[PDB]
């Protein structure tokens, strides 16, 4: 029907960049402070200035992404706050205090519980299902791209493609033919999960990126994280089937983990197991 | 309701090669090959199964459930799955058993097999099948060419293609032939023929009989005949397993016990009268040395 989600346009002077968050091949990120004009309030944010090259073809393109971060309302996907109109469009968004899901697990890894890990998997599967339900391919899904609002709430948030290269996290169809379907995302999901279960291991460490396409024919994949039971590692493997049709659908993944979420210690073995923008409104 | 921490190693194909073909089921085939972990100067003897050639997805979601199972059981009497491979058409790795199919071993060293050796295998198998019936599972396919020999002192079941929970007709119960109904008691019928197989050192059950008159033969009340080296005490247990009434058949728990009695005194139940027992480099450690 009508799709009335506001796009709010902010002027740059209202907010400044503090420290750099990460770098992508085209464009970068900052964590900064938004200070509405004369409102005595400093809102924590995240800003993305475009890849500096700015030619026009890319601008009609960067904007379609802003359209999207702006048009989805779901508990599991970040929601875009503002955008800026520099010559090279910038995008604004609420900052998530606990950082990338990838960082959070490295810093409080001695403390993460089995109950906590499954809840994140079930949540992400929902966030990805919402988009697959909305017919949309993320194409870039992986640990450094899910966020932590509170250890109890996570949200997907990079859309660099959001088409409606990260090879280690891409399906075989992708590497060889640049074919992304909803099921090509599932392959990424499978590696994203392996990421949590190692609290931050680099998938395929030290394997030159070019030998990767050949490794997968040869039939090798990522190994079994320690704290994983075989019931969990099996779902990771199924997502890596060379046949895109053999992979689980994001709808079914929500369900499978919801089962394990009921009984976390039966599937995960851990030693010693046991101002806000959002506020703004 | 205890967690399942069974490992599943994923291997890349280049790490191992197929040497000679082993056996065949029309969809799928075995192989005996050599697994060579990357640059670890070791050649491990293996067995590989490249599943049946088509990869209709429907079948892939199915082939993997089998791998889940060979992987999830720890018992001295069931082979245990080592690795799997991710070709498009899934493949499976497993520790090779040096003495081959239990069906082959008995043909090549038949003039030397002793009464004590034969009963020990029966009691062992009964345990291997009980372990599965105890974990709610039907092989559906059990027969001589599917038990293996680790050492003349240790045997293990190993083929699951069917692996169902809840066609080799000569080895199937009557419920199976007419209605495809496998229960744990319908494996018992197979067991009965598997044993008859040992007691003939490899005779083809129902030889020359066209497979289609087999369902009719069984209602006529005929069955497999008495292997010579069998006393009637042993052949009776074979017949009881062939009762048309699935409820009349012996349970795998009870079979373990019955043979354990005969295993105490092998010459009182088996008559052999030869009775008494007993260039290719080695780079090569069998399944155990490598974790
Ligand atoms: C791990 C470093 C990091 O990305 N941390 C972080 C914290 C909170 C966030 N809140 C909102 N956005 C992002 N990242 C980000 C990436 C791309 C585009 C946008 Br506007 C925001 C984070 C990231
Ligand atoms: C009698 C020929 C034969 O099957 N020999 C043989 C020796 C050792 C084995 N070790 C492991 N597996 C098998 N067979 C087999 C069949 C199906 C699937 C798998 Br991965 C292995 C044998 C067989």
């Amino acid at each position: 029907a009508p799709n009335q989600a506001l796009l709010r346009i902010l002027k740059e002077t209202e907010f400044k960049k503090i420290k750099v968050l990460g770098s992508g091949a085209f464009g970068t990120v900052y964590k900064g402070l938004w200070i509405p004009e004369g409102e005595k309030v400093k809102i924590p944010v995240a800003i993305k200035e475009l890849r500096e090259a700015t030619s026009p073809k890319a601008n009609k393109e960067i904007l379609d992404e802003a359209y999207v971060m702006a048009s989805v309302d779901n508990p599991h996907v970040c929601r875009l706050l503002g955008i800026c109109l520099t010559s090279t469009v910038q995008l604004i968004m609420q900052l998530m205090p606990f950082g990338c899901l990838l960082d959070y697990v490295r810093e409080h890894k001695d403390n993460i519980g089995s109950q906590y890990l499954l809840n994140w998997c079930v949540q992400i599967a929902k966030g990805m299902n919402y988009l697959e339900d909305r017919r949309l391919v993320h194409r870039d899904l992986a640990a450094r791209n899910v966020l932590v609002k509170t250890p109890q709430h996570v949200k997907i948030t990079d859309f660099g493609r959001a088409k409606l290269v990260p090879i280690k996290w891409m399906a075989l169809e992708s590497i060889l033919h640049r074919i992304y379907t909803h099921q090509s995302d599932v392959w990424s999901y499978g590696v994203t999960v392996w990421e949590l279960m190692t609290f931050g291991s680099k998938p395929y460490d030290g394997i030159p990126a070019s030998e990767i396409s050949s490794i997968l024919e040869k039939g090798e994949r990522l190994p079994q994280p320690p704290i994983c039971t075989i019931d969990v590692y099996m779902i990771m493997v199924k997502c890596w089937m060379i046949d895109a049709d053999s992979r689980p659908k994001f709808r079914e993944l929500i369900i499978e983990f919801s089962k394990m979420a009921r009984d976390p210690q039966r599937y995960l073995v851990i030693q010693g197991d046991e101002v806000d923008a959002d506020e703004y409104l």
